[PDB]
Order: C-alpha cells, then sequence, then structure tokens
C-alpha cells in the first residue's frame, strides 16, 4: 500500500483507456458503507465518479454525475438522484453513505447534506468487486464507454464499512478523516493503467 | 405519544402508498389555528405539505406547494396563494395561521412574513379530521394521487388552536417553540404506513 | 380621527368592491405636496397605489405601479414614470413629491432617490378631492376597474402640503416622520367599504 | 460666472428643444484634455452625454452612450467604444481623456479605468466650439435629434486642457477636483434654453 | 534591454499590422516552462494572447483565448482547453506551465488553479522561436489574421524555463515575481511594429 497523502490522480484526457484499479480485500458482502473523496473537473457532460462491479453484476455500486448540481447513486442497478446548488467549474468534496436496513442513501456535498433518498432496502452489495476510477465499467473490470469517462483530478478517497455520523463527515471534509477500513488514501493499493499522472493536491 | 425531538420523517421515494397518519382528539371545530413545520425536498413539481380532510369534505385544510416560492392554503375548499423569494433546493420553515373572524391567512417562510390574504371569513374547519403526511387525500384518509406525493423530509411539526404572535413564530423557527395543543412533535401520535423511515435532523 | 400607528389596512382579495375612503379637508388647490407610505404586495400586474380624483377630473393625482421597478405619477391626467432596481415580492417605502413652479416630480423608493422628471409646470391640483385606497377611480369616487385593484397591505400614509427635503424623507422612511397636514396616519379619517381588515404592521 | 456647486441641471423630459449652452473661456485648438461629470438617467436608449461641434465639423468631440455598459468617444468624427460592468439605472461618474501625441483615449467609470483605445493620433480638435448639454448637435449648435436627447440629471462637470493622472481622476470622483481651466462647475458660464431646471444634487 | 516595470503595451486598435516582437536567445529546445502575464481587454471574440512559432512549425507554443472563461494552450500544434468562472470585462493574471515528462499543462487564472490537462508528453518545443504579442502568427513571424488580433493592454510578462511551484505563481500574481530567465519584463528586448503605445499600468 502507497500513501497518496497530499496528492491526486490526474486523468489528463478523454479516452476509453486510462483508468486506475483500486484493490481491496472485500470478501464479505457490503451491508453498510460510507464513501468520501474530492474531485475537480470542468466536464459539462455526465461522467462516472466511482465504478464498482462484481461478476455478472453491472452498476453494483456506482456514483455517477448526471449534470451540474445533480448526483446519482446506484445500488444493485437501482438508482437515486439528489440535487444541490453548485458553481461550475469548482472543486467538490463528496461523501455518500448507504445502509441496508433502511435503504437510506445520504449525500454530503461540501459538508452539506442533501435530501435523503431510499433504495434497495435489505440488499447486500456483492463482495469481491472490481473498482475502477476514471471509467465506467459495463462488465467486470471492463467495457468502458468514452462518453462516461472522467477527466479531471481525484484525491482523498476513503471508504469505511460503516455509516459515518455528521461529525465524521465534516472531519473528512476538513482534512482530518477517520481511518478507513475498505479503502484508505494513506495506504492505497492501486494499478495505474493508461495515461494517468500523480501530482500534488494544489486546489485545496 | 412519542417524542420525535431531533428527528424527522423521511419519505424516501415517490409513491401512492407511503404516508403517515397524525392522530389528534380534535372533537370541536377549528376557528383559529397556527401550524409550523420544517421540510427539505428537491422535488420540482407540486406537492402536498399537510393534508387534513373530514367526512364528506375534501381539502378542509391543505397546505399545498404550487411551485418554487409559491405557497397555497385551502380552507374549506377555498384557496389563497402567496409568493416569496427562495432558493432551490433548500430546507424551509413554514408557519401558516388562519383566523375565522377576519378570514386572514398569514404565512411565515423562514421567519419572514409574506403578504396576508383572506378567505372563508366566519367559517369553522370541521373537527374529527383525517390528517396525513406525505400524500394528498381526495377522500377521508385516502384516494392519494402519486403526482402530489411528497418526497423528502419533514420535522418539527406543531399545531396550536390559537393564532400565534410574531414573537412566538420566530421562537418556533429558532428551535424553542411554545407547547402545542393540537399536534406536538415532542408527544406525537402517528401511524407509519408504507415506506417511511425516521432519522435524526441533520440539516438544521 | 383615528391613530392607525403600528397598523395597516390589508386588502385581502382581488375585487371591484373593497376600498377605503380617506377624508381630508382640502378646500384650496394643491400647488406643492409630498406623499409617503409603505406597501407590501405580491401582485404581478399593474395596480393603483393612491387614487385622487376631483369632480370631472380623472387621474387628478394618481400614484400607479406599471410593473416591477417602474413607478408612474399622474398630475392632471399627465404622466411621468421612473425606474428603480427592486426585488419581488418585497415591502416598499414610497415618497413622491411635486412642485408646480418647476413641475419637478421626485420619487424616493426605500430612501433612494430616483431620477427626476417633470410635468404640468404651473398647474394646481384641484381641491375637494375623492381619495381612495385599494381601487382606481375613473369617476368621482367610483367606476373601479378590477384589473387595477390593489391587493396587499398599506400603512404609514402621510401627506404634507410642502415639498419635503431629503432629511425629512429619510426620517419618514426610518419611522420618525414629520407631522403631516393633509393626511396623517396617527390621526386618520377613513371609511372602510367592503372587505378590508386592519392588522398590525409585522413586516417592518 | 455661476457656481453650480452642489446642484445639477435636470432635463425633465424627452424633447428636441431643451438644452444648455456651455460657454468656454479658452480659445486654443485642443491637443490634450480631460472631461469629468456625473450623470443620472433611466433612459434605455442611446443618448448624447456631451456634444462639442465647431463650424463645418460634426462630432468634433462627442461623449455618446450606446447602451448599458458601453461608452463611445468621438474625436473629429472618429470613434472608439469601451465596455464596463454596470447596474441600471444608477448614477455614474465619467472621466474621459484624450492625448493627440499617442491618440490614446482613456475612460474612467466610477473611479475604474476601462481598457484604453486609440484614435486620431496627431489631430487637434478645432477651436471656437459650440458645446451643448442635453441634445446632440448635427450642426453648429443645432439640428437636434430627439432620439438622442438626454433626459435625467447632470452635475459636477469639469474640463481641463491636460491629461489628468489617476490621483487627480479619483479626487474628482471623490468630490475634491482640481481646478479646471476649460470648463468649471464652480464658475460655469451657461445658457439654459427650453425646459431645464436646476436643483440640488441629492444622489451623491 | 529595457525595464518595462510599471508599464504595459497598449494595442489601441484592431488591425493586421500592430504587434510587438519579443526577442529571446533560445537556441536549445524547451522541455519545461512557465509563462505569466497580465491582460486587460473587452474584446468578445477570440484572440491570441501569446504566439510562439519556429521555422516550419505553426502554433509551436500558443496561449489562445476561445471565449469568456475558456483558455487554450497549444504545444506543437496540439491543444488543451480549460474553463474558469470570470467576469467580463476585467483584468486578468495568467500563468500557464507545461512539463514534457508528464505532458501536464497547468493554468492559473488570478492565482486560482484550473483543472490540469495533458498533451505532447515527451515532446520538446523547438528553440530559436519567433514570439509576437498582439497578433497570431501562421508563419515564422508573419501571416497575421485580423480576427485573432488582440486589442487591449498587456503587462508583467515573465517566462522561466522551469515549472514554478504554487508559492512562486502567487508571488508573481502578487507583484513580486522570481527573476525570469527566458523573458523578463524588467529587462525586455522588444520591437514595436505598427501602432502600439507604452503607458503605465493603472489597472493593478
Ligand atoms: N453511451 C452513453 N451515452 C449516454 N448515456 C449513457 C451511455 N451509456 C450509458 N449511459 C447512461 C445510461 C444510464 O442512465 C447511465 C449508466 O448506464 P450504464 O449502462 O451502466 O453505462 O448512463
Ligand atoms: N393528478 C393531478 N395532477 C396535477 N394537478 C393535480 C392533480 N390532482 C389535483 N391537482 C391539483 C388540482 C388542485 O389545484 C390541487 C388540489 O386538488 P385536489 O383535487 O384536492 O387533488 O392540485
Ligand atoms: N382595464 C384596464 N386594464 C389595463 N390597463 C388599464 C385598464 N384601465 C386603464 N388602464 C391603464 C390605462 C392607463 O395607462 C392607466 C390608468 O388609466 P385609467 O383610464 O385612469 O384607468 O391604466
Ligand atoms: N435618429 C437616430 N436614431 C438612431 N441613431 C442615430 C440617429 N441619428 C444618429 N444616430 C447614430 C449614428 C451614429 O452612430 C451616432 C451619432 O451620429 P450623428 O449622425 O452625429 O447623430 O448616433
Ligand atoms: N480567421 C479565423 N477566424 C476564426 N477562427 C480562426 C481563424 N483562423 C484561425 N482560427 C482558429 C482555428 C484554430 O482553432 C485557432 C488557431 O488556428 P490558426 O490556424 O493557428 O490561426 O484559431
Ligand atoms: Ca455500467
Ligand atoms: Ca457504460
Ligand atoms: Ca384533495
Ligand atoms: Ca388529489
Ligand atoms: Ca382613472
Ligand atoms: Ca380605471
Ligand atoms: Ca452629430
Ligand atoms: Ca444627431
Ligand atoms: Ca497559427
Ligand atoms: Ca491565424
Amino acid at each position: 500500500h502507497t500513501d497518496l497523502s497530499g496528492k491526486v490522480f490526474v486523468f489528463p484526457r478523454e479516452s476509453v483507456t486510462d483508468h486506475v484499479n483500486l484493490i481491496t480485500p472485500l470478501e464479505k458482502p457490503l451491508q453498510n458503507f460510507t464513501l468520501c473523496f474530492r474531485a475537480y473537473s470542468d466536464l459539462s457532460r455526465a461522467y462516472s465518479l466511482f465504478s464498482y462491479n462484481t461478476q455478472g453484476r453491472d452498476n453494483e455500486l456506482l456514483v455517477y454525475k448526471e449534470r451540474v448540481g445533480e448526483y446519482s447513486l446506484y445500488i444493485g442497478r437501482h438508482k437515486v438522484t439528489s440535487k444541490v446548488i453548485e458553481k461550475f467549474p469548482a472543486p467538490v468534496h463528496i461523501c455518500v453513505s448507504w445502509e441496508s436496513s433502511s435503504g437510506i442513501a445520504e449525500f454530503w456535498i461540501n459538508g452539506t447534506p442533501l435530501v435523503k433518498k431510499g433504495l434497495r432496502q435489505g440488499y447486500f452489495v456483492e463482495a469481491q468487486p472490481k473498482i475502477v476510477l476514471g471509467q465506467e465499467q459495463d462488465s467486470y473490470g471492463g467495457k468502458f464507454d468514452r462518453s462516461q469517462s472522467f477527466v479531471g483530478e481525484i484525491g482523498d478517497l476513503y471508504m469505511w464499512d460503516s455509516v459515518l455520523p455528521p461529525e465524521n463527515i465534516l472531519s473528512a471534509y476538513q482534512g482530518t478523516p477517520l481511518p478507513a477500513n475498505i479503502l484508505d488514501w494513506q495506504a492505497l493499493n492501486y494499478e495505474i493503467r493508461g495515461y494517468v499522472i500523480i501530482k500534488p493536491l494544489v486546489w485545496v
């Protein structure tokens, strides 16, 4: 594991090639979780922020951006979308959390909570995933669509297996996150594929 | 009689099913009243905020939202609408009050008074009502329309039988409301029907 | 005479009926004057703010609102209009003054002077008028047009027979007006006709 | 020799008649100069701010306003236009300067310098001019066009025969101008013709 | 070898003639670099900010402005464009840097970093260039297009052969730049050609 503290992955161009493979020992199905990260991009079109597929399952867990001020979350091919007021272009800090028992999906854009939506109550996101950054999988680790490619910068990615409380969300947002157990920026296990440069985080 | 303090009812999806039944011993006709509550929703369409029907009377008392910055009040099937400047989406604090003698309906969005309008002077809203949250009744407790369904969060609901003065409105708005006698959030009598979760109020 | 201090006339609905008759001992023709009052309405259309007719003379003195940020003044059937930047809806404090010698009409929206315009230099507004609030006269005290009706609230009306200087305008605006001699809110002589309620001024 | 300090000329109506003739003490051809004044108008159309014609030459020196946020300067029938961000309606403080050697025209709207433009390098603006305020000359002191008439208020006019430095521009803007030698508000030689009133400057 | 400190080149008009030739002893190919400068223009169309051509190669290094809030960078005929929120018209401070090893182009508008883009990784911009200001070269020092001509003011130009870090960018922006080795405003070697005046920097 590498400590990417103070740095970010910069996907410099539109392609159906460049991407990063995040590696995690997720052996037991996900029931609860929280995902946080920063992104900076001036793309007007829709693009995938975080793709997570398992065998035979497309969009098992996908954080997709529809257009400005509109974020979508997919849980087992199901989808919820919540709106927010935001400038364009501008850096963003996203934290999305889901909880099987209630099915309640909760977005936190820049330390601000959006309206709660619910989906797939009592479902379990399948274990042993293929997590890619920069592209949107339509297969287990592949079948990328160019019009869904993310071009910009991504940093400070953390994923916990629990549903973080407001205090913990804001801390992450403020730069002092709790240690993550599913994916941690300070001990990341990745695989750079294609054209993707690592540079320091200058916009925070 | 449950204390929903620090919590809110979250209606997570559009449906013609989910709703909450508020129960109150209103056995003697309403002549004066004040209703206050918070709501957070990113729905662009129209939707009912508070439905109150009595036997044989539709829209006896309905707080309906026409569109952004436009609120309506129905008293015995009659209606008044007042405008306000507001952002979208964003949490809101609404207090509406009516007084039979003058017929004056008074809205207070986020501690700000909108222009007064008048309707049904000298009328009495029937007692023994059917009060639902999350749907719009077209019958006594039923006949819901999906296109009027409320999806988002609701909290801090209080209803007094008198017409509250400015200082009492602002207190409610500020989080220190006067004890209500028709409906009280700190001693609520409800019936969750369908998909509606209870979660803490994080947006205030 | 009645002291309407801290109160306002609220015209709660669109009609060709409701109005208030202001009674003033004006027996000698007007040569100079200043009018001030507050208004709060969310009407989008045009409406009359202050109508003043004399026998045979329509629009002898009329303060009419064309549309948002556009105020008109009629003096003996002649008209001037001046623009201002304003929000909608929102309470307003208006002061308009006219002086026969120069013909200079001067508007002051919310303590802010608009551009001066000129009309009817050397004219005298007839005395022994018919002053109505809430409707637009097309005859001596009558012939109301529904599409010109004012619906909203009006308060703090004062009318002097002289042309007030800036410091006196701002005082009125700040709530400490000079005693008026043609019409005074603290000693008003009115006649309510139709549906018009008196309530306290909550929006100032 | 009149001191118009603290006052302004108010042109109260659209006409092809009202105007003021400025008479200047200096009889030399112009090579360098600086002009400053305040204006307040809510006219949406184009209109002439300051007209200066000499026998046989139209638009020898003309400060014309094309539309909102767009100011033009004519030197010997030649023209330059520069843009600025501005509200409408709102009072303005304009200072324009030209210098024959370089041909550099320099505008300063509300103490803010616009982009420099250049015209008629090495030209000399004729002497024995006809300077009118409120109309746009198409002949020596005449041939006014109604659609170019200025209606609103003008005050604090000063004109030097040199090109004033930033400090001196800001002083004029702040109300403590350097003594002018071509035209001075505190010792103006004018000739009102038509309907134009003098009133105190209430908007500064 | 001139010190243009506190001054700027002002291109006063649209032409296919006026321009300035920057002279630099670049005999060895560029691999890394940083360019910074201020510009003030109210041109709505596209225009070239900085043209750099070598023998045989067009657009070897060109900083071109597409439209408002949209900046392009060309490296060896290849192009990247990045967006930013900005007012119009308004002065701007631009710093663009490129690094052959990664191919990462980095823009900094008014001390604010835009999203990184990448082009020509492992390329070397040819040495012994023809650098013009005010026009866009389509040949070695010539073939200007009128529709790409820059009209406005440019100042504080500096160009280093290294990729400056955030601190050094902000210093340049704040007026205390590091000494440049490829092009230095305080020791500039230029050649004015056509109508271009030098004046002091009044807008900073
Ligand atoms: N090529 C293309 N153009 C436009 N919109 C697209 C495209 N591919 C997918 N989508 C949309 C369809 C879904 O709404 C979302 C994820 O679909 P998924 O099927 O997982 O890619 O993206
Ligand atoms: N299905 C549907 N689509 C759009 N607008 C509707 C619909 N049903 C009612 N309304 C409108 C009609 C009334 O103006 C208001 C309450 O009507 P009420 O009759 O009490 O439902 O909502
Ligand atoms: N019914 C109606 N609709 C719209 N505008 C109207 C109407 N009646 C008058 N007006 C306009 C005409 C004048 O410009 C102004 C006052 O006219 P006065 O003639 O004094 O009413 O209002
Ligand atoms: N009547 C009229 N309507 C609109 N625009 C006009 C009119 N007369 C002149 N102009 C324009 C033409 C020039 O651009 C400017 C000054 O021209 P000058 O010829 O000095 O008046 O004003
Ligand atoms: N005349 C004209 N009008 C509009 N856009 C133009 C023109 N000439 C070039 N361009 C565009 C074409 C390229 O996108 C960019 C640089 O092209 P380059 O070929 O280096 O000039 O400018
Ligand atoms: Ca997919
Ligand atoms: Ca896809
Ligand atoms: Ca109904
Ligand atoms: Ca219904
Ligand atoms: Ca009339
Ligand atoms: Ca009428
Ligand atoms: Ca002319
Ligand atoms: Ca003309
Ligand atoms: Ca070229
Ligand atoms: Ca070209």
